[PDB]
């Protein structure tokens, strides 16, 4: 909906950890895009976490989620690589930095591809990207 | 342009002070929007600076402006505060909280005026607050 980056940017400041951030985010591109959602955040040594999915969720490969990070690079539907599964992995994006992964598994994949969708989606995952940012650069000065 | 949303959250990741910041965010505001653009920013005592105005731009009230940033609410055209204004005066919030003012005074204020131009530059404004922020909040931490 019209509002719902809006909502989601207030929700997200008032966001006081990594998992605040995640859950947040998980409930606002679940609702607006009508899709299961996992955020994936590195450890101390840059893997992804978690690395089980929750119920209700296809799993997704590990290794090619963890290319999508190392590499700031989308995978799955909408780009060259799995270009057959059915779930978007998104990278959390602020300038070069990936802070994060978005996997995204819609309930109508058409729906979620319409161009429009993908635009909207983009500007949510960079929100996000500004809060893991925000939270993280913080972490890290205290 | 579509991809001026992005290119802009670029350009702030690396912003390293509160003038690069607003250096950046009147740039991609007035080429976006096609408008002159001027950020003001609270000093130690939240009250607003610049108090000046830069040639090409009409002045505004600097107390008007002064009341929208400590009320957080927009005034200028499109509101009932100084509705007859050719220029918006906006508050960069995130959450609840505002970190500054954006005046834009568009050379075609009908075009600017439109609801999906406004729908966009709510979503620059957003970007510009969490890019405000981040540096504030590093500061103090630091």
């Amino acid at each position: 909906g019209a509002m719902d980056l809006y909502e989601m940017s207030k929700a997200l400041a008032v966001g006081r950890s990594p998992q605040d951030i995640a859950a947040t985010s998980e409930q606002f591109i679940a609702s607006t895009f009508h899709a299961r959602s996992q955020v994936l955040l590195p450890d101390d040594n840059g893997k992804l976490q978690p690395l089980t999915h929750p119920q209700g969720m296809t799993p997704w490969d590990d290794a090619i989620a963890q290319w999508s990070f190392d590499k700031g690079l989308p995978a799955g539907a909408g780009t060259d690589t799995l270009p057959g599964v059915p779930y978007q992995i998104l990278p959390l994006k602020s300038g070069e930095k990936t802070y994060g992964l978005v996997v995204v598994e819609p309930g109508n994949l058409r729906q979620l591809m319409i161009p429009e969708q993908q635009r909207l989606l983009e500007t949510f995952t960079l929100l996000v990207a500004n809060a893991l940012e925000r939270l993280t650069k913080l972490a890290a000065a205290l």
